[PDB]
């Protein structure tokens, strides 16, 4: 087997988009192997450009295609280009824009913390043809930087190991097993804007669902209630966009779900006191003194939707 | 007829929009076949790398096209190869991105029911030029997974058939009938997102509209029940780019209608019981006793929405 | 001149977007013509697939361009097919996809009635070097179905003609006249989701906002107008992005310049009755008796916005 | 210098996008020449379809590349197609799609007058070695028609100048000027959506807002003025995605404006009312009798936005 | 080394997304470098356009890709053109289109300042084998214009540099600096749009805001706190779409967030003078006085938000 040596370079990471879970790589990648020597013109190493390969392919030099394994699409190759070296050894340059997808998992969305994998691959050839010798990883350009709201942090990870694939085993009877790079970036997610623009307002509407109890008069506690039941109405409408659409619950939804549950207690509380008029001539004392057990109690199921 | 054996690699099944009822698939086709021997270099099968392909067929190699019937689009092809054996046969491996597009039925929807669909047809060959002798599916990738709401059930249905088509019929008389493959996975929709975002919030809503007739003034009834419709006519702007529109009538469809019929009765039950004065000087008890009456039929009605 | 005998397979029609007026057509197109004999590979029909065209192209063969008149772009020819035929004649198969535009009028927007065109034309050959002799549209998949809410109705019609083109006039003097194809078919809206979802609503809100008038306090009156102009305007918001923006008026149209109508009339009939007070001692009677006129001849307005 | 001779089809101009102001072209383009005579087959003029045109250039004729200068992207070109006459000249058609670009200037907004510009240039050859003869454009095909909301009216103008371009200079120094075409077309706007969506109901409402003095209690005053408020606030919304966004105001601004205006005036006026009592016994009838001058004025200050 | 002149010019800027930080040039570039000396047909310059340029390369012709680094995708190369003089040296003129990139600071968003910067490198060539001399950019269609809100102030920074890469260390161990162009474009935004239609309004809502402690009810001032919430929440959406997602705070945002504080504010202070009753007899002077010292210190606030 012919021993490759990769070596990736990120250029930047962006366009982080959350509702698909794809990300945009931009970058180079540059392989390296070791052929039969060759005769070029003078001692100096030739160089071979785009739409220039093609002519060298076709006479019979071996280039084998490295694909990206988790790509939505097909990776916008740019430029590339083939170094040939008197002693035998062959480089091959190309740059890559990509729309790679990984699993994430927004459990605890404002304060996330995912990571950027790259899988490469040979298409055609199994590790007893071609096989990984190293990865270095030059993510120096987004070293500790922060692209929109992810912070980069640390170094690259990189792994090769050995997939064995099913589907080319009646094709390839025991031969079916090929070597594969990951490539593997930190990141964390900037909880800054969500802190000053989805809590603190969240807070104060919740906090001012609380203040309807201060009214002596029980229609205009109703009509208030509505009014808020709007403004939370609002917000539902307003968090819809931000990230995609899961079986659980993050933690601006707890906020909304929490707002709903208050407005309702509060409809509820109110119209039982309306009711708790024995014979009509008894007023409320007890249960409109809830202004310190309904936002206190109300804090402690906000901590068991934190913890 | 020459016999064909395809077997596809479902990668993963993503982008499934619902508004178009176009879904994403991406993976692996490998199809073979047997023709007459050859002289490979050695002993040992030759790998055939893209763009190098149209070499061999120019020069008058036989390699089909298949093609995917319910593509919304092109495939967006990447790589492709082509192992040719010295004992005869052929195998040709491709790597496809499509948009396929399926008859989706959202009677039930957000506990709905779809299944995914790949059809693959030769392009050219007839049954009497081109016959698929099996197909295997490995779709171990997405077996039992949540892509994004949608769980994978079980295993994928695999089907070969004949499909005679018509408009062939006039420059092929009696051999018109294409061999189909027809590949279906079976997917259930996740309804936790849709329960707690657009059902907990209309079911408590419709309730604080039951509890309007609490109010023992009529003036803040009307005004009470004008606020509930606006509310509710934000939820009717907030259900609308969920899923696309149809003739009939989903979950939070009747949910929503249903808030509108509890908004108009409560008015025009309010506005009968200020009318019920026949000389102005009596006053309304049964009719206002309705907060029994008035929740719990609605409920029934609900059962009729429901089965 | 040549005769063509054209022969199209409508395979789908989907994405009918009513803003830009244009809409996806999926299918096949098989041309057929007769030319001079020659000597195939047996006794037998020879199949040129995609790409291997090109190379008879070359040697000299006679294959026209035909293209498609009213697409809004450029049409994505997935694979194509050439069969010759040893007795001289040739078939050349396609399949294409493409955005078409046609001249919609929606004069009556929820019961809306369009078709949709297909004009095929050849690109280089006038009727003196290449004529049309018939057309068969095989429409049996898309029959009568239901896209999205778009009965397609009957058969498809047909038809040949002759177009005249004035730039080529200068440079083909008195033959510049080419032969055509035309493919309609028409289709019906579905009016359900509009008639549950845009008209029911805003009959209820427009009769709700009838209901004003049965306060008896002035200052209520009012306001209550101004929240139901609000909750107007929402549904203003709320139908904008359905269809596109023309200089007549539609059906929900009508209905949402009627809900404005009827708010500002409310609010000047009920200033009107404030100032009617001619020493301010003086009660109205007859002009707050309009809940039986004012509704009843709004109706009527209604039938001048209907017929 | 040769001397081209360019006429234009224009075959409809769709997709006015006034964000962005570009706007697609769709049409046909016929240059034409005379060079050295050849030997065709026969006596008669011969046609060279699209990708067989490369043969003949390769070979050694002469074909120039002609673009449009104020294009967004590149034009996606369909069909071309090249006459070449046994008497020698030449004649290049071709198929062009196009998002063109030009300086729009929205002063005017809903009663606006643009114009929709063509620039076509030589890319290689300056006025040395090529120059445009005449040009005709037959835009028969939207000569008056109304294509979404623009009438085109009159005819199209035509101009044939000199370009000099400076970073040409130092490589081409005393000969840098091409030639140029540019072809202008008028189109005035269609206001009636816009005077029946976005005018009277902005009118109805800031009368509304004028409504409000005739309230007797204060506090009743600002809450109504807050409502009117937060309707206002709504169609500040709802003009948003209209046209783009531009140093100055637009029609439809100013009355957004003046509604705002308005809506402040009046509370600040009832304000002024409740601290106009000197000892808090007097009450107020000049400043509430405003109900003549709070409009009259305003529409005085109407005609100052208009005019 | 061998010396190429570059020269640049911008034919425009559009697209200016602030969502993404890009923007979108448009323009031509002219490389020109010599080499050996040549015979072309006569005594003059020969010219090579698109798509025969390939010809030459594969006979022999150096021809160097310069590639720009800050891009998003590829640059839509349209037109290229090569000219080659008898006395030896070679222009390479090109047309691009791109999307590029750069690292914008929203830090003062309405007033903001960012500048359009354009990097250059060859793809292969270190500065051992290929230098440029110069570098000129003829900025001129834009010196000083509006292309939508940006004005274009002053000339065009060029400048020269070395950049030194790693992931080329192992293949090209002491000779891996390539060298590179930079051109920087200052542009400043243009505020109006934003002072009319994002700031005044808010101003309005916030002084009305204050304008509640003039009532002399309770409930009404709970009921009229709850309203101006409402709306500063329709802002809070109304402002979501216009710039991306940071971590630190504009001055709209400073606005929206002083509007919530204002809001809350005010609700505490009429529940605790509610609250002041010692023995529910007394009533509230000094600090229903507010109407002085709630609105001033709050524009010494707005100060501490601006300096
Ligand atoms: C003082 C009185 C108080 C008034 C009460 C006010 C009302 C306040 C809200 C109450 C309901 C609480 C619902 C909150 C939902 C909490 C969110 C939650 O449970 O999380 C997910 C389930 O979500 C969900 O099904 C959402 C469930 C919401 C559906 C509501 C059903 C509850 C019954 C309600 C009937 C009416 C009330 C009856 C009272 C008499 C579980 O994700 P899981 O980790 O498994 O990973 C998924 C896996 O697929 C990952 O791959
Ligand atoms: C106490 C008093 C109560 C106050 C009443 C409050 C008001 C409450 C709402 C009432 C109307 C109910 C409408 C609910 C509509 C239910 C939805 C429904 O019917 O389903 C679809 C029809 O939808 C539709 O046409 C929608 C129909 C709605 C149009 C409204 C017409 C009803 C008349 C209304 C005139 C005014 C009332 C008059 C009262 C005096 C049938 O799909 P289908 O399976 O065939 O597959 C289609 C096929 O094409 C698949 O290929
Ligand atoms: C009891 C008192 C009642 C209170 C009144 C309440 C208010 C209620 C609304 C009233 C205005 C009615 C406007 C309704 C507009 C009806 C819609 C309409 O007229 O249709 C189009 C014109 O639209 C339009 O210009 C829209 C016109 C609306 C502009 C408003 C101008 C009317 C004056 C208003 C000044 C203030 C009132 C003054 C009262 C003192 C004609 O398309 P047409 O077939 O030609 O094909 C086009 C061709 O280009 C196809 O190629
Ligand atoms: C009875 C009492 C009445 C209550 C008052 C109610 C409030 C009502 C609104 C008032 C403000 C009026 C603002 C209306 C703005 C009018 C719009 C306008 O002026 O047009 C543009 C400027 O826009 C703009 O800067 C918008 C300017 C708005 C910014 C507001 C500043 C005004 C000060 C406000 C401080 C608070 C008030 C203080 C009162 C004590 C000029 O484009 P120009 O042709 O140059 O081409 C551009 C070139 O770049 C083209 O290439
Ligand atoms: C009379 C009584 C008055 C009532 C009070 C009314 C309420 C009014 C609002 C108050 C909170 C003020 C928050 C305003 C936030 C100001 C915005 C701000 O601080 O800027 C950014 C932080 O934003 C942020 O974390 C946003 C922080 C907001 C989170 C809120 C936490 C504050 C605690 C609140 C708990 C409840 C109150 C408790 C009172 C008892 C810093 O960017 P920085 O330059 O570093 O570059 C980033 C780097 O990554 C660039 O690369």
């Amino acid at each position: 087997p012919v021993d490759v040596s990769v070596s990736i370079f990120i250029n930047k990471i962006y366009g982080v988009n959350t509702l698909e879970q794809t990300y945009k790589v931009d970058g180079y990648i540059v392989a390296q192997w070791t052929g039969k020597p060759r005769k070029t013109p003078g001692d100096k190493p030739l160089i071979v450009e785009n739409t220039q390969i093609e002519r060298w392919i076709n006479n019979g030099l071996w280039v084998p295609a490295l694909e990206f394994i988790n790509v939505v699409g097909s990776p916008d190759t740019g430029n590339k280009r083939l170094m040939l070296f008197p002693d035998g050894r062959v480089i091959y340059n190309a740059r890559f824009l990509g729309s790679f997808s990984n699993d994430m998992d927004f459990r605890l969305f404002p304060f996330d913390r995912q990571q950027f994998v790259l899988e490469l691959e040979p298409f055609s050839y199994n590790n007893q043809q071609l096989r990984f010798s190293d990865i270095q990883v030059y993510t120096e350009n987004i070293d500790n930087e922060e692209i929109d709201e992810w912070w980069i942090r640390g170094k690259a990870s990189t792994h090769i190991s050995d997939i064995r694939y099913d589907h080319l085993s009646s094709v390839q009877p025991n031969q079916n097993e090929f070597s594969r790079i990951t490539v593997r970036i930190d990141a964390v997610r900037n909880p800054s804007y969500y802190l000053w623009s989805f809590i603190l307002p969240l807070g104060l509407i919740i906090a001012a669902s609380w203040s309807v109890f201060w009214l002596e008069s029980f229609s205009e506690r109703l009509q208030t209630s509505f009014t808020l039941m709007l403004t939370v109405v609002a917000y539902a409408f307003y968090t819809s966009n931000i990230l995609p659409r899961l079986p659980y619950t993050t933690v601006i939804d707890q906020m909304i779900i929490a707002g709903y549950g208050s407005i309702f207690a509060a409809i509820l509380l109110i119209i039982f006191a309306h009711h708790r008029q024995a014979n009509g001539v008894e007023d409320d004392l007890l249960i409109q003194r809830c202004r310190l057990a309904f936002p206190l109690g109300f804090l402690a199921i906000g901590c068991v939707l934190v913890i």
